[PDB]
């Protein structure tokens, strides 16, 4: 998987890529320490489903889509991502069979896990 | 991060640093002047993705591998580097989205940029 890398990246330097970058950044709309970050950074956001560009390009999602829906939704997108391990927690998923689903991504993306061992743990179970 | 450092080293001194000490040397293969250089320097080396051992020790890569893909790889490597900031212009990021990337190496990295000012902003970033 040469067009995935895994990074420990907290909300704010995610954020800070994704707002230089462009490049399109999941959000499970019933995060809510997420949802009122994104609220308060950008004054004025009108917060829906599917890609809303205002102040960052972010692809809202909610938990009742399932994640492989999600990822072919984006693979249909054909944008690079900044993402977290989608289904990991929103979905009930561990850390294991969200990286599962990943695998099926196929647009380029850097994904972005809780903590430096996150990172090899995250990484042996997507490979 | 004490395990990496932060110089102005121009191609011809990073080349001689790596001759000597065999640290690892990334080289993107999409960057024709350095390729160029590094053929002339090490007459007969065969080029190609991976880890080449000639002349000086290069992990060669193509910008079409994503930036912290490239760095799970080296972390895994487990070997010294001496490095350029990595998605810098291959990849079109900026220095400070590179250095941002660059917080994720933890083998230890002597990292080379442009001049002695890009040394102040690049170290500015990291932190």
């Amino acid at each position: 998987f040469q067009h995935m890398g895994t990074v420990s990246w907290n909300l704010r330097e995610m954020l800070a890529h994704a707002e230089e970058t462009r490049k399109l950044m999941p959000v499970c709309v019933e995060t809510k320490a997420i949802v009122s970050t994104i609220q308060r950074k950008y004054k004025g956001i009108k917060i829906q489903e599917g890609v809303v560009d205002y102040g960052a390009r972010f692809y809202f999602y909610t938990s009742k889509t399932t994640v492989a829906s999600l990822i072919n939704t984006l693979n249909d997108l054909n944008e690079t991502l900044v993402t977290m391990p989608l289904g990991y927690v929103t979905h009930g998923l561990n850390l294991e069979e969200a990286a599962r689903y990943m695998r099926s991504l196929k647009v380029p993306a850097t994904v972005s896990v809780s903590s430096p061992d996150a990172v090899t743990a995250y990484n042996g179970y997507l490979t």
